[PDB]
């Protein structure tokens, strides 16, 4: 199914989505490279637990169109937006992951909460990823970035094998907690995700959210791996539990950046409990 | 090309098609966890022989929607039902392959016989795969099929591999009368089905079709290979031959569940055969 | 994105394309096996040096529909004719590769140029690829071209693993002019497409394009790699340059068929010089 969001020269912009279920909405947004179906352990807990389950492919990712405009954490909240606004979303819960996360702290800054309820963090990338003189805790310089678009743009299918080694710490986890053919389902999703959003997603990944972070005024969660290559864990979650206290939060030690799969069971109790809360 | 179904929450419940040809309609429904495509060599047979060959994903796989609703084989007959009044088919054959058989049987003895010309049952469930004390000619306990819904629910993908080597009996016909890139194809198409329906579907297998097989009141061929390991030829068509002994009855010695592609040319000309008569 | 082209029964043929950027309009078309997504690394160059770039999937290919009518370089070019109709193009360019250039030469024979600014023809099959006593220049006798159709009608899945052998040159450029991902990348784009083109689409290869040739009036671009194992250079393009000596006229020494991929560089460069000029 699918929403609308723009327009791109004479074809128009549809994210796809869909809703199951039937109870409080929860909004799943997925990040890079992967879709709305790479939260299946998430959304079959969710549907037994009573709650309705959105999940939409972000622009240039799944089965969305494949635009080559619009690659900001502005336009990917005002397409968040678009989403909660068709449908009428009230009382909603919004649970980034990864880069997702990104457009879930700047849609409440823009919009604001009326719609929402809660919000949820996972592996996320707040407050600031780029090590500057006035952001220390930043993980990597400029130049980290510029270079995973070069190797993009050298072969992005090579690129998603490497990029898999560590998003899910196959070396610890291939065999036990991820299977081969998980990972080869990964690899298909991101090879159909559109080469300019491959190559431009890398340049939102810096983004200063550190003035959006304290229009946060509900409930939130905050969780993270300890043993994520992608995102570290000291640079990301463990200074945004600093700038948002009253944030729930979660440390899974050992896990990696793909925890929705490899930890699924520590995850989805601890957005059980923070749903009921 | 899609034709709706239905709707759930605020999407509408699509399923992918195709037409092709001219001639009499000859409509061809797949089973778990395949897709329309998966009925080429005998797509491409029927074409040149001058069949109008419709072709649809069931809910939940191929292309179809997924929605999260209406896996039993009533619903699955419904579906049925609106694709042929949609395409206003009279005349029509309708050939059920696997699990997809369940709504052929349902869908006669639900809504009768008035488009219908002749049936068709490849590698069929009937009558009624469940052992009972009343039915000591059933496969399996019900314990057997949990077991099928917690291995998907585990890892749907790791399943695929092992379940797709007894569907063909990979050990015997891997590298002669199957290769690995058409394994490799049937994989990417179950791991494209819903999650939701992959875990939903195993606990249809069992419905009781017994009262349903004596309201088939039109021709009818059931075909079987005896090397059928996912269902069992003594379990399914030689109890079903029993209850419905007009049909012609063909068995394939040595073939596997998955025979449409293993042993093509034994099921079309038993197919033709059929049609001409 | 969605331009329908006909019909086929119920259903309409409609071919998927996209629509980027901003400036004088270049519609790139690919061959067979692939999709419109092929032409990735030329449509990122084409994107940054300020041109409009529609791509499209032929019907049967890639995420188009796959009719069982409608294989014939007439009607090809009749679904160019509506795509650059609906979008309404002026002063267009018409890039084709491998299999496409042959509705390139086609449409601007029956159509004319009223539209076109510049043509282009990469890895070409022009202009007779069937020898025949009047024409000693093709490539093979009919026998070879039935050989590929009953290739692809035994197992579709096998036959692409060896034809994307030899249109990579595999054994030359695996490793370092192409990543088994990307390899793997096609092999699914293939197996996407229609099973009734993969097979139908071999016997359109031998068309007569001798009388479309001398029709063309505006300027050309030839270009063909000389280690090409799909469409040989001395069969197709260095009798092209012949019969149309206007063109600018290019080889790439070494590069097999899919030179899109392996030698994008030159490619895009060769490109970029014939559109400035
Ligand atoms: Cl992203
Ligand atoms: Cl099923
Ligand atoms: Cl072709």
């Amino acid at each position: 199914p699918f929403i609308t969001v723009g327009q791109e020269n004479s074809t128009s912009i549809d994210l796809y989505y869909e809703d199951h279920g039937t109870g409080q909405p929860v909004v799943l947004i997925h990040g890079f490279p992967l879709s709305g179906h790479s939260w299946e352990r998430q959304s079959a807990a969710l549907l037994d637990a009573g709650y309705r389950v959105i999940t939409y492919d972000r622009r240039g990712f799944g089965q969305s169109s494949q635009p080559t405009t619009g690659y900001d954490y502005d336009t990917f909240a005002a397409d968040l937006n678009t989403v909660l606004e068709t449908l009428d979303l009230q009382d909603a819960v919004l649970v980034g992951f990864s880069t997702g996360t990104g457009e879930v702290a700047r849609y409440v800054s823009s919009y604001g909460t009326a719609r929402i309820a809660k919000v949820a963090f996972l592996a996320s990338l707040e407050p600031f990823l780029l090590k500057t003189d006035d952001n220390p805790d930043g993980a990597a310089p400029q130049e980290f970035f510029d270079g995973i678009v070069a190797a993009v743009k050298a072969d992005r299918y090579a690129f998603y094998t490497g990029f898999f080694n560590d998003f899910y710490n196959l070396d610890e986890n291939l065999g036990t907690r991820i299977s081969e053919e998980a990972v080869r389902n990964s690899w298909n999703t991101a090879a159909s995700g559109g080469f300019f959003a491959a190559a431009a997603a890398p340049t939102t990944w810096y983004t200063d959210f550190r003035a959006d972070i304290p229009r946060i005024d509900v409930p939130a969660l905050i969780l993270h791996g300890t043993g994520d290559r992608t995102l570290p864990i000291e640079n990301t979650a463990r200074v945004f539990h600093k700038a948002l206290p009253s944030a729930e939060y979660v440390e899974v030690e050992g896990a990696p950046h793909g925890l929705l799969w490899t930890h699924a069971e520590e995850v989805n109790t601890a957005l059980l409990a923070f749903l009921a809360k």
